[PDB]
């Protein structure tokens, strides 16, 4: 622990506060707030999201945000993990942590907005389906999250709150894993129980294999175009009993048979019998390739 104590390469990370144009609020937490900004010369102009420590923060709050900064630095860069771009740590203003802005926001809300703009696959004339989501998009998002999680695992990380609300969508259909820190809201019971593996619910065990369970729930979210898990079910002791017994969600409205089986696999009762993220990357990549290449219309 005590990640805040890690060496800080200021030449790499430090960004001048006066090179930010602060814009609309994006969200608030115990730390302070996250606001949209345009940053000049952070890499040109680039839109970013800036998490800033509130004035009058406690030592523990301040330590927590610095720890977060150091954790993001330690993990390192991956396409599918929200990209840390800079920080403002020196005297003269608040502690600020700067990440890339993702135009389309969280994946759950985005997918929900596209329910009248989805077709399994385009057919010519394709302009009838301009900016529509397809199965190819959904498998692509799934593959990317698996890639991100594979990367996090290789960094010896465990996410602990994997869910569609914690995935951000940028341009060029690139998705990014984040942690909005909502554990520290209707998705959280005073714990994100709907996303938690049975060993996590009953025994507070968190491993990369419980993240795999959560990934299964995330897949269900994707292939339902942003529905809330376990429709029509109160999340109480009977829910937990039935989960232990082997009851699982039914196939969502937009799934393929293969994708549903993958959900079921992720939801194995035994952590060791669930696929690894490496296996998921392989499997999903193969499913994506098949999907992306199967229509030979334009390939005479
Ligand atoms: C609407 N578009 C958009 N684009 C980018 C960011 C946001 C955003 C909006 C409201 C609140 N937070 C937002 O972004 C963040 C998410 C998570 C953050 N923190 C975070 N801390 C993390 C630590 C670890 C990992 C792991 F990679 F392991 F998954 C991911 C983590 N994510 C942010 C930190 C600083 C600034 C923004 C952060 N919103």
């Amino acid at each position: 622990e005590h990640a805040e104590r890690l060496p800080y390469d200021a030449s790499k990370w430090e960004f001048p506060r006066d090179r930010l144009k602060l814009g609309k609020p994006l969200g608030r937490g115990a730390f302070g707030q996250v606001i949209e900004a345009d940053a000049f010369g952070i890499d040109t102009c680039r839109t970013v999201a800036v998490k800033m420590l509130k004035e009058g923060a406690t030592h523990s709050e301040h330590r927590a945000l610095m720890s977060e900064l150091k954790i993001l630095i330690h993990i390192g860069h991956h396409l599918n993990v929200v990209n840390l771009l800079g920080a403002c740590t020196k005297p003269g203003g608040p502690l600020m942590v700067i990440t890339e802005f993702c135009k389309f926001g969280n994946l759950s809300t985005y997918l929900r907005s596209k329910r009248n703009e989805f077709v399994p696959y385009k057919v010519a004339p394709e302009d009838l389906y301009k900016d529509f989501l397809t199965l190819e998009h959904l498998i692509c998002y799934s593959f990317q999250v698996a890639k991100g999680m594979e990367f996090l695992a290789s960094r010896k990380c465990i996410h602990r709150d994997l869910a569609a609300r914690n995935i951000l969508l940028s341009e060029k259909n690139v998705v990014k894993i984040c942690d909005f820190g909502l554990a520290r809201d209707p998705d959280y019971v005073r714990l994100p129980l709907k996303w938690m593996a049975p060993e996590t619910i009953f025994d507070r065990v968190y491993t990369i294999q419980s993240d795999v369970w959560s990934f299964g729930v995330l897949l269900w979210e994707i292939f339902s175009l942003g529905a809330s898990p376990y429709p029509g079910v109160k999340i109480d002791e009977e829910f937990c009993r039935r989960l232990k017994e082997g009851t699982r969600m039914r196939a969502p409205d937009y799934t393929t048979p293969e994708m549903y089986q993958t959900m079921l696999d992720c939801w194995h009762g035994e952590p060791s019998q669930r696929p690894t993220f490496s296996e998921l990357v392989e499997h999903l990549g193969n499913l994506l390739q098949a999907n992306a290449q199967q229509d030979r219309h334009h390939h005479h």
